[PDB]
């Protein structure tokens, strides 16, 4: 279904990765956050659900969405309730990047454009055709 | 065109917002960043690359995009060469958070799902389309 998306963090080189997958496609955004709080999980749920149609999250720690922070994003977006593939592109480039979050990016990038549709094309279609 | 986006910086609070149109839609990706600095340019740059097929960038501004990072960003991601209405929304929400980052999402939220279709739905249909 089109609007299910799973949220997880991982951790590497000292620091947390927040990965968002939309489930029907593969396709993924990152962000490399301090450490893993429910303020920077609530944030990340706000800026992803005003890029895409968010109806219903799903994670595998399912501790992660029980702060207030969190449920409140949830409630006012209308929410409700890979590791390693990422990972191995973040190693495949991490030399050519000073930051992590610049090689995590890159990696998202890698990741979304390689055709199997490319994940970033399969998204665009679902969600288009769902309308 | 599917493939043009606008990138400026507008302030606030003291603070500056990275504002990226899409512009055949009229939908909206913003973030807020300490101070304007090439390095946070080329950074949401690679962000905004993963997420969408960005082809060209204008800017209101041309001094943005002189640093050595932004110009290493587009040539990396492939990539050549509303700042009232959102302040409207922002203003309008402004007092339901605390945080400005968190009022600038909430109104990118706002804008994107607004029926004039939505932007958000007119970015996801243009980009199937050409595909
Ligand atoms: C810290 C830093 C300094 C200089 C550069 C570029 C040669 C000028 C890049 C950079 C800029 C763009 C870029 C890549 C690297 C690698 C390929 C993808 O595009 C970065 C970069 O940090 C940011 C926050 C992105 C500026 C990093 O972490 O090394
Ligand atoms: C700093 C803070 C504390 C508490 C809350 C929620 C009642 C628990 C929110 C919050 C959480 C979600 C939320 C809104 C507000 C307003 C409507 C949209 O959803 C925020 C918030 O900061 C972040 C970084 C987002 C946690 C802010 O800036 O006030
Ligand atoms: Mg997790
Ligand atoms: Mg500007």
């Amino acid at each position: 279904s089109p609007g299910i998306w799973q949220l997880d963090c991982t951790h590497l080189e000292g620091k947390v990765i927040l990965v968002a997958v939309h489930v029907a496609s593969g396709y993924i955004e990152a962000e490399v956050i301090p450490a893993e709080t429910g303020q920077e999980t609530a944030y990340f749920l706000l800026k992803l659900a005003g890029r895409w149609p968010v109806k219903t999250v799903h994670t595998d720690n399912g501790s992660n969405f029980t702060s207030t922070t969190v449920k409140a994003a949830c409630w006012w977006a209308g929410i409700k309730q890979m590791n390693k593939e990422l990972k191995k592109i973040i190693g495949q480039v991490r030399d050519q990047a000073e930051h992590l979050k610049t090689a995590v990016q890159m990696a998202v990038f890698i990741h979304n454009k390689k055709r199997k549709y490319s994940a970033g094309e399969r998204i665009v279609d679902i969600i288009a055709t769902d309308i």
